[PDB]
């Protein structure tokens, strides 16, 4: 919409007080106009249609249980934009500044957050199984990911790419997540998962196997299911990422970790610079690799430590 720059105030899914940049036009809307070509956050109104009607209120004020979904996902789609713009100088996820849209309340007790093609979608949850996803910032980290994905490697959503896909969309939502620095871990989903259960996750990186999925690539899923494995085998990857950062001993190949901060670059500059639509598990390793050689050396702990994380799960 046209009008001027405000701030809003609200309360988010987990009862936590935050400021959001509002426009005011009579009312006023979930556009935030300082981040790039703006941040746009919808409501869907439990219905199935999208995105559905740009978020409107009369007083600019957010404390209402049905704004809180709408206050996270438009608060966590601009601390994903600052990740983006201030650790890797990327403008939005086109690179060009494109607005990011976000629709909540999408159908009724839905419990899964995904980007369509063109914007963000979160369930509510069923109350269940989850509360309403935009609750938590690494899913929606996550989902502007998949956007980032779209328009630089292309990775297809099925088999290997897909769970690359997937990975690199875990990865960056957990770094966004240490980024923001508000409880952050290697589990995907916390915040939001089970409100009936403690500690658990829907996935976790650091130990994919608590959730079931594979941590090498000799137990890598091979039937048709969530397209090929691609929320499954993502773990294997997962796995590689978390060991090149934090370090450690999987299955006795020990790896010696180098960080965060260079984890996020290596697998940026792979993302960006060699990954394509069709890359599979061996070829993200040589990507990782000459991303790391490009950036520290080839002789560098950081190649040593990618080659080590790989290793490790299996991936030659
Ligand atoms: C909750 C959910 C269901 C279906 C697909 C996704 C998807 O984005 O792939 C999804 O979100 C996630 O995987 C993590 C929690 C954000
Ligand atoms: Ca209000
Ligand atoms: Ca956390
Ligand atoms: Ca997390
Ligand atoms: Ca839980
Ligand atoms: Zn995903």
């Amino acid at each position: 919409i046209t009008g001027t720059s405000t701030v809003g105030v609200g309360r988010g899914v987990l009862g936590d007080q935050k400021n959001i940049n509002t426009t005011y036009s009579t009312y006023y809307y979930l556009q935030d106009n300082t981040r790039g070509d703006g941040i746009f956050t919808y409501d869907a109104k439990y219905r199935t249609t999208l995105p559905g009607s740009l978020w409107a209120d009369a007083d600019n004020q957010f404390f209402a249980s049905y704004d809180a979904p709408a206050v996270d996902a438009h608060y966590y789609a601009g601390v994903t934009y600052d990740y983006y713009k201030n650790v890797h100088n990327r403008l939005s996820y086109d690179g060009n500044n494109a607005a990011i849209r976000s629709s909540v309340h999408y159908s009724q007790g839905y419990n899964n957050a995904f980007w369509n093609g063109s914007e963000m979608v979160y369930g509510d949850g069923d109350g269940q199984t989850f509360i309403p996803l935009s609750g938590g910032i690494d899913v929606v980290a996550h989902e502007l990911t998949h956007a980032v994905t779209d328009y630089t490697a292309g990775l297809i959503y099925q088999n290997e790419s897909g769970a690359i896909n997937e990975a690199i969309s875990d990865i960056f939502g957990t770094l966004v997540e240490f980024y923001a620095n508000k409880n952050p871990d290697w589990e995907i989903g916390e915040d939001v998962y089970t409100p009936g259960i403690s500690g658990d996750s829907l996935r976790s990186m650091s130990d994919p196997a608590k959730y079931g999925d594979p941590d090498h690539y000799s137990k890598r899923y091979t039937g048709t299911q969530d397209n090929g494995g691609v929320h499954i085998n993502s773990g294997i990857i997962n796995k590689a990422a978390y060991l090149i950062s934090q370090g450690g001993t999987h299955y006795g190949v020990s790896v010696v970790g180098i960080g965060r901060d260079k984890l996020g670059k290596i697998f940026y500059r792979a993302l960006t610079q060699y990954l394509t639509p069709t890359s599979n598990f061996s070829q993200l390793r040589a990507a990782a690799v000459q991303s790391a050689t490009d950036l520290y050396g080839s002789t560098s702990q950081e190649v040593a430590s990618v080659k080590q994380a790989f290793d490790a799960v299996g991936v030659k």
